[PDB]
């Protein structure tokens, strides 16, 4: 027999009392502004779906980045658009300020809000245990709102958050992976960076929901906490499965199995082999110990769960211990 279904705990019907036109993006008709108001300045990233540029938007003499895409089906720039737009005003999101095209080439581009970065790789070296706690708080509020709005991001890791240290500013951003949640939807399992990738991806359950982004935010956490990037080094997708096997143990992982009715891929049954769960303990030394705290294993333990449907919701990893001085001073 086939899988078990499955629903989201939370914000599970929230599309279908929209009205049509707020998830059905293939029917959205895009908004096109002048691509003459801006000139590109320098380039500032790449990725599979697109080149990155700095550009001033010459009308208001603005700093913006430019989100030049490469070729890709009109109903995935439609549904990154339509999403970017559904979330507009929402706390620590990306604000999209313009949509362009240019006249000969007909390439599309998302003008964005910009944000003085201070790349990852140099910046959490520097963050404090309450920084962690802070901007972990941030991207919090981001996801609780996305996904009471219907959406899941589906690529949460530090390369999609931009941080201004100096300003405490968060947005989360690059929504081309974002999907809208509807209960009883199959879902492409070939989302997301390798490392950051669900169990729910790896063994193909297709009917996941918002909770994929919390595995997510359990690595970036972890990897912040423990200064062990990244967490779960798998060496493909079957391996990246063994490297979270290690950790969180074999146990639990054929229980969520079971529980779900999941077909496991053939290559599986000769890899996994079999492991205890282990302590967070063994990941704790002396350069990292600053950062590590029980309230934040408790709350790691949390997020890190096989079965999707027992991770905290975004709202309540926000009521958690471990962000207890950070909601105090934010009031
Ligand atoms: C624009 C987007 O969606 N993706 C993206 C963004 C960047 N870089 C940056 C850099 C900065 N600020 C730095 C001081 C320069 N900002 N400020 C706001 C935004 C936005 N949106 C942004 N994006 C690099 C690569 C990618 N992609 C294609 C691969 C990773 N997913």
């Amino acid at each position: 027999s086939g899988p078990v279904p499955s629903r989201a705990r939370v914000y599970t019907d929230v599309n279908t009392h929209r009205p049509r036109e707020y998830w059905d993006y293939e029917s959205h008709v895009v908004e096109w502004g002048n691509q003459d108001d801006y000139q590109l300045v320098r380039k500032l990233g790449r990725g599979k779906y697109s080149e990155v540029f700095e550009a001033i938007n010459i009308t208001n003499n603005e700093k913006v980045v430019v989100k030049i895409l490469k070729p890709v089906k009109k109903k995935k720039i439609k549904r990154e658009i339509k999403i970017l737009e559904n979330l507009r005003g929402g706390p620590n999101i990306i604000t999209l300020a313009d949509i362009v095209k240019d006249p000969v080439s007909r390439t599309p581009a998302l003008v964005f809000e910009h944000v003085n970065n201070t790349d990852f790789k140099q910046l959490y070296q520097t963050l404090t245990d309450y920084d962690i706690r802070f901007y972990m708080y941030e991207i919090l509020k981001a996801l609780d709102y996305c996904h009471s709005m219907g959406i899941m991001h589906r690529d949460v890791k530090p390369h999609n958050v931009m941080i201004d240290h100096e300003h405490r500013k968060l947005r989360l951003i690059d929504w081309g992976l974002a999907e809208f949640y509807h209960p009883g939807q199959e879902y492409n399992v070939r989302v997301a960076s390798r490392y950051f990738k669900g169990p729910e991806l790896l063994v193909d359950y297709q009917m996941y929901d918002y909770s994929l982004d919390m595995w997510s935010l359990g690595c970036m956490l972890a990897s912040m906490i423990f200064r062990k990037e990244p967490f779960f080094h798998g060496h493909d997708n079957y391996d990246q499965l063994v490297r979270i096997a290690k950790v969180l143990g074999t146990e639990d992982l054929y229980d969520y199995i079971d529980k779900y009715n999941i077909e496991l891929d053939p290559r599986f049954n000769d890899i996994l082999g079999r492991h205890s769960r282990k302590r967070w303990e063994r990941f704790v030394h002396s350069e990292n110990q600053h950062l590590v705290s029980p309230e934040a294993l408790d709350f790691l333990d949390k997020l890190l769960r096989y079965d999707h449907q027992s991770r905290l919701t975004a709202r309540e990893a926000m009521e958690h211990p471990y962000f207890y001085t950070v909601v105090k001073d934010q009031a």
